[PDB]
DNA sequence: CGGCAGTACTG
DNA sequence: CAGTAC
DNA sequence: GCCG
């Protein structure tokens, strides 16, 4: 990227705002940051900037005045909580409603946190492993957290299929936490082996906490054994074969690709989820959905880009 | 003006 | 339900 | 914040 001395400021803004609860403000500048992320060169006019999609009159004024002065002004009154407010909503199970609350209460660092705050089940997890979650780990790393998901899983069910997903199947070098996928052909066998298999992972002493527990959904703590090791976090979901192309692309992502593809369905009349791309959906004039539609035969991630009209992208290349 | 993805846990 | 999360 |  040639607007590193932009984007930079774009970002300390765009933070601020998602902090401080304003969602789709930071989402414009999400989005504005992408764009400018993309495009090939510096960009030098008022004009060269509202022709970028993603970029408006508001952004390229901010991006003029970075021009020529160097500086946002704006950068200079951002409030004082809003460090605080970050460092809060770092504690996974807070976010900016219940930063904002303790924020409100007097609370200014993770030391009143601890001996005043009150603290949700997750939130006394995600606080007691703050640093770990704040970590990323090297991609052998997520292989050895899916291989022992994967040993584990496929000793009750040999036919079981185990995908690490997210960020490790987009070939990033570093993952933030595992995102394991499992099915089966067999159409039926993935039930019940789930709620057998966190018992087996947590008997071994690889399970340390459980943060959201579904029929179909895991979200929790790993840690793998021996000395030098942190505790990561681990998601995990088992689905109908019939559904695992659908599962694989949302659980792949990234989370702004799949926004944008499924945005591109709601323009087409269809709908796609991590369950399946449905066509014929009924929609009012608020893009609520009225009607379920059908759902259409994705058996592989080509299908669902084929059916949406798109070329296929390989994992790496769904960044955003 | 008004949507901005679609879904799933928790309590 | 609101809040938080993937 | 942007865009239809
Ligand atoms: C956070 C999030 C994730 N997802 C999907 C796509 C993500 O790849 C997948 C797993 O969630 P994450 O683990 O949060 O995604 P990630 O692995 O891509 O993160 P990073 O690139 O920083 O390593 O869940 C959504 O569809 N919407 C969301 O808001
Ligand atoms: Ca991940
Ligand atoms: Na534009
Ligand atoms: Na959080
Ligand atoms: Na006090
Ligand atoms: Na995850
Ligand atoms: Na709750």
């Amino acid at each position: 990227n040639h607007n590193l001395h932009i984007t930079e400021k774009l970002e300390v803004l765009a933070k601020a705002y998602s902090v401080q609860g304003d969602k789709w403000r930071a989402l414009g500048y999400a989005k504005a940051i992408n764009a400018l992320k993309s495009f090939h060169k510096p960009v030098t006019s008022y004009q060269e900037a509202c022709s970028i999609p993603g970029i408006g009159k508001r952004m390229a004024e901010k991006i003029i005045e970075i021009l020529e002065s160097g500086h946002l002004r704006k950068l200079d009154h951002i409030s004082e909580s809003v460090p605080v407010l970050e460092l809060f909503s770092n504690i996974w199970g807070a976010g900016t409603k219940t930063a904002q609350m303790w924020y409100q209460q007097g609370f200014r660092s993770l030391e009143d946190i601890r001996s005043q705050a009150s603290l949700t089940t997750q939130q006394a997890i995600g606080l007691k492993h703050y640093s770990d979650f704040l970590e990323r780990m090297p991609r052998e790393e997520a292989t050895e957290i899916e291989q022992t998901v994967q040993k584990a899983a496929q000793a009750f069910n040999s036919g079981l299929l185990c995908v690490a997903c997210g960020s490790y199947r987009r070939g990033k070098a570093t993952c933030g936490d595992v995102d394991v996928l499992i099915t089966h052909p067999d159409g039926r066998s993935h039930r019940g082996i789930f709620s057998r298999l966190l018992d087996s992972l947590r008997q071994e002493g690889f399970l340390t906490d459980d943060l959201v527990k579904g029929e179909t959904k895991y979200l929790g703590v790993c840690r793998l054994p021996g000395p030098g090791r942190r505790h990561r976090r681990l998601d995990i979901i088992v689905v109908p074969y019939s559904e695992f192309a659908c599962a694989l692309l949302y659980f792949t992502g990234s989370a702004h690709f799949n926004r944008s593809m499924r945005a591109l369905a709601k323009t087409k009349g269809m709908s796609l989820s991590e369950h399946a791309l449905s066509t014929a959906v009924v929609r009012n004039t608020h893009g609520c959905k009225v009607g379920p539609g059908r759902v259409l035969p994705t058996p592989t991630e080509k299908d669902v880009f084929r059916l949406l009209g798109l070329p296929y992208r390989e994992p790496a290349e769904r960044d955003w």
